[PDB]
């Protein structure tokens, strides 16, 4: 039984993790068997979003509580991760992944990287174990791993510039496709960076968890 | 594309909708080839539960400002939801459909539904439209309609006594399988009730939106 470690940034495309793809990647590695072992950072959310209106909110919560809600409290602190009790890990996406995993959201280039899952990715690289990063998750990767790397982020100009100018190679991908860096198994895909609709969503998603499970 | 109306109670098991079974139930919808119309009612929901440990946190939140996460931001207060606009109704389950949308939480037996919800799926019925409810939602049933429905909330023996002693016919049902009242076109499967994991609640589902929009259509 493959044990797949599924990292959350909260509950809620603009301040944790996007619904849609977190649920779409639970099932899509329930479905093929393997287990989703989920965790979180245990601090507070930068900021609270109301969803109806998009603006922020004057009140505050915590990753870990809030991400608790996707994973029907079956999540552990991303302290208690240990990359020798897993097989591969997928990071979803949401504004989370540039809010609370990193600062990309207000730093862009000049970002950095929660410690925790810096630490956690590079010791799964290390063991030869495969990374699958969605959205605008993708971000991080050239913060996480000094040496450059083939990802996507979808078709975004701007975005991909910005990838580019940290050091990565930016490959063009649809909502229905994936890039993967053969070399350091890790594999990308759009998701809502594109999707049109949940279905959209899933047929990258699904495709990106079935790679990661092959390298597995 | 047939418009289905979703109907949450906020994000998340303990206190609003179940977050699986309302994305599964976006997804069955939107693969299906039909459009999901969702809807929350605007009121502060009766409770906010830590998911991480079960307990009740000392804050509030609104039933309809939470449930926009489930939907990226679509959705519309309950109160603008018309079943002329509208080919069928599915409410997913999670605790919120016993504490928001109805008390069957507090009151069991003796409970009442949301005044909107009631009304609006009442005129769905009248009109001939499908409604689909599942885990513990169909709870509502006999306290939306004074006839007896064929319903299930999976194998639970206390519930399911509740629902015959508020009227229902309770028919044993497991996670993959659905009940359907084929007279009143309405559709119940128990989800969470039993699954032990997301593959198994996404079965029970797809069963339940693939049966409402064939009545739809």
């Amino acid at each position: 039984m493959k044990k797949i470690g599924v990292i959350l940034s909260g509950c809620g495309v603009y301040d944790g993790s996007e619904i849609h793809e977190a649920v779409l990647t639970l099932l899509a590695i329930s479905r093929s068997g393997a287990q989703a072992v989920c965790f979180a950072p245990d601090k507070q959310q930068v900021d609270v979003i109301n969803h109806l209106t998009g603006e922020a909110m004057t009140e505050t919560r915590n990753v870990l509580i809030e991400a608790a809600r996707i994973t029907r409290g079956e999540i552990r602190p991303l302290a208690q991760a240990d990359a020798a009790e897993l097989d591969a890990l997928i990071v979803p996406g949401g504004f989370g992944a540039a809010k609370n995993l990193s600062n990309f959201a207000s730093l862009g280039s000049e970002c950095t990287v929660d410690r925790e899952l810096k630490a956690l990715a590079q010791a799964m690289h290390q063991a030869g174990k495969p990374l699958g990063f969605m959205c605008i998750a993708p971000a991080m990767l050239p913060k996480i791993f000094d040496f450059p790397l083939r990802l996507t982020i979808g078709t975004d100009i701007d975005t991909a510039e910005v990838l580019e100018e940290m050091g990565a190679e930016h490959v063009p991908c649809p909502v229905d496709d994936i890039v993967v860096d053969e070399d350091n198994k890790i594999v990308t895909t759009p998701a809502y960076m594109l999707a049109q609709n949940i279905a959209e969503a899933a047929s990258g998603i699904d495709k990106l968890v079935s790679r990661v499970l092959v390298l597995a």
